[PDB]
């Protein structure tokens, strides 16, 4: 159980995000329609993005929404300027029942999009178009660094702040652990998390840097694991989370868009080595 | 009696649109003073977009308004891109006691502004300058073609969908029945009512055609007649409702002010023959 | 005692505005955390513009604030577009304890910011850096015009609406008493307080100028003084407001840093004489 304290001026049902489990973290927001059919198109793109910035994840469920990729790109460039790829707006993801190439890891650290790109763009806007059935494990999982940065205790904050982390994949990546919200100002997290050097500590210092992160970031304060069903349209704060994917035993069958939207204006990578 | 679900952080008192009759169709907004003496502009004019777009219809009642015609351009230039005609900003609605030249129609069939132009609207803004006494129909209607799309039963929709309208007056106007918003995607209605030729159906179903979108969008729960009161102030989303005019037997004395605002940007008219 | 009307959509408690003595004007809102830890910059600024805009007056009271100068002009980049002195984004106005140059005058009168500009910014931002320990007097304060015309009787009224302000230091600067806001039109006084020529009205009338318009904006209806707390953002609309600051006994330890931001787009000092 639970209490709701959000009432909007907009057509919609608004409460705190909860993981299916009950638990509610310290951000997210669950959008619901306030009209029969009501389309998530119907909704101001301005008001949606204003929410997203400060509760940081939402999520809209029961809508109608969008009968194919082409759609959902013109409903995004609407929204804001998309930050296109060479496949265009739209990343396609999807998967099949108990499908499995040896070589994968079996789930994905916490991380953030446009670590090595030029721009990093603002957010993620996610729509399901279809998930049938339940799965076991394999959920997207989002972390609010604010509400880690209030789980540290005084000990672990001090090292969060003298470390920094040195990505490669060629690409190569530098950010502090510890950063200020590259528009806003607030602090934050950027973190890469192995499933890989952090400079700024000693070496001996590794072991403890990763196990206090990974205590804040995956607390129940902190951490959000999304069950996806059919037409849940989902809009993420890139800037201010950090996300990833849960281990799954059984791969259920599901098919996710993804289109990544810029920051206003967008966002030169301040963390890519040139 | 009805419910009030509204609270805003806006200093306004916000309730659902109803006739003068009680009816509470599925759109619309009531908007009323929050302080003694407050003016429309006292509100932000990007929020009331916001509301506009979600809401579709907003009136703001018991407002201190506009002066003259010249504040109410001033105004209009502030809230967006004004769409200007050869007269400027504001057509002048202006209409006497008794009034009525013997060739015209009792009424206006729904239908959407700039038809038949280069560029279409988002928004009619229409600020009411005087209407004293009580009319006897005349009222301004509106409807919610969302709504209309709810109503529809399979047969109904089936046809629709297959259903488009070329229109003329020389300039030339031809869309689908069933649309979807030019900017949002949502689903939506472009009809311009008879007091006309539809393609894509069988001649015979052209009857049918008729009175279905007619039940549909003359429906409580989509149709919305509006009573004017003096310094009302209407804000209605063009690229969703239809509007039109109900019958009059007395004509009553009423002036009424309208400004158009263009999209954002500018939207183009996707149904002019060129 | 009072009661509370808002409920808002953003993760914030909000509340109507009270002075330490408990008035309650017709202006202002509080705004306080609706999270722990949170700073300021997580609320959306498109947002608080609105906010600033309905309410004239913004008080962020509780929240995590700015590092230093530089933090906060990174932010006012983001918030809009800075007006920019020689000195840059940020004034700095600390006062020492029990300091006070013989010259001076006791307090301040209402006036607004950028009399003598050549463009008139239309928010004032103020970040209180520290303000330890209490002060006697010495608050700054914020009159709501708007308010202050709904308190003038008919013949108040009727002289304020035949006089002009004509003020110098040189620069030289020009106002009716009686003005229309520069972009949302609605009922504004423009008054810069004696601590100055007056003309349309007869000499005999200064005296009754003054004393009406005094009366009408330090009515408690139309009046508020800020007691400065640490960190306390706030956010005044210096389009609608005047500003001055109460006369003190015993200077206090204060520490403000003052950001302006231009209207949007920038306004063009409709008073200064060219």
């Amino acid at each position: 159980g639970h209490m709701n304290a959000y009432l909007s001026d907009q057509p919609v049902r608004l409460s705190p995000l909860r993981d299916e489990q009950g638990n509610q973290p310290r951000f997210g927001l669950l959008l619901e329609p306030g009209r029969p059919g009501m389309h998530v198109g119907e909704l101001p793109a301005q008001w949606l993005k204003g929410l997203a910035r400060s509760h940081h994840l939402l999520l809209l469920r029961g809508f109608a929404a969008f009968a194919d990729a082409e759609s959902l790109t013109r409903y995004c460039h609407d929204f804001g300027e998309v930050m296109l790829w060479p496949f265009g707006a739209v990343l396609e993801l999807v998967e099949q029942e108990g499908a499995e190439h040896i070589f994968a890891n079996n789930y994905v650290p916490l991380h953030w999009d446009g670590m090595y790109l030029e721009t990093v763009p603002e957010f993620q806007v996610f729509h399901c178009v279809d998930a049938p059935g339940d799965s076991d494990g394999g959920r997207t999982t989002f972390s609010s660094t604010p509400a880690a940065l209030q789980l540290a205790d005084s000990s672990e904050l001090e090292l969060w702040r003298r470390a920094s982390g040195r990505y490669q994949r060629s690409s190569r990546s530098a950010a502090p652990i510890v950063e200020r919200h590259p528009r806003r100002e607030f602090p934050i997290l950027r973190f890469c998390e192995p499933p890989f050097h952090y400079d700024g500590i000693a070496p001996e210092q590794r072991g403890e840097l990763l196990a206090s992160l990974r205590r804040c970031l995956y607390h129940p304060q902190a951490h959000y694991a999304h069950r996806w069903r059919s037409d849940d349209l989902v809009i993420a704060d890139n800037l201010t989370l950090l996300h990833g994917r849960e281990a799954f035993a059984h791969r259920a069958p599901r098919h996710l868009r993804r289109v990544h939207i810029h920051a206003e204006p967008a966002l030169r990578n301040p963390h890519l080595q040139r």
